[PDB]
DNA sequence: ATATGCTTACCGTAACTTGAAAGTATTTCGATTTCTTGGCTTTATATATCTTGTGGAAAGGACGGTGCTCGCTTCGGC
């Protein structure tokens, strides 16, 4: 069975107080009979550390130069900015060329 | 001399959009299975008759260390 969207908070509350160490004791002692990496996913997904904030000027150096390094054409691999920038999902980051 | 007046650069999530990787049903090629006939094995006295294959004969060609001292021959003597 999926969530009820009420175990996150319990599951981040416990994760912050032992400080992200093992996922498998706070996974038995939140009380959820399932695995760790199945609820570790959701968790992700309701987490909002994966994105970025305002955006600054010392990753735009950065971000040209894997342009003009590895740019071809009027197609854009953003998946490489993704890689090699970290924070930064595919899709608002785009935008940084939009 | 400055705040709200409207105007618009842009960093808040979201969905219907183009096409390559990955799971799904389907008929076709080929390999497998199952039928069919028919001889294998016993017997029966019959017995035909003509050839086959043999066999003990005839008869052949085929290959089956070192003195040591009698005596044998050949010249060879005067």
């Amino acid at each position: 069975q999926e969530w009820s969207r009420e175990e996150e908070e319990r599951l981040q509350a416990i994760a912050a107080a032992h400080g992200h160490l093992e996922w498998q004791k706070i996974a038995e002692e939140l009380g959820t009979s399932r695995s760790a990496f199945q609820c570790l996913q959701k968790f992700q997904q309701h987490n909002k550390a994966l994105k970025r904030k305002e955006w600054t000027e010392e990753e735009d150096r950065m971000l040209t130069q894997l342009v003009q390094e590895m740019r071809v054409g009027s197609h854009i691999p953003y998946r490489r900015i993704v890689y090699y920038m970290e924070g930064r999902d595919s899709m608002q980051l785009i935008y940084r060329w939009t």
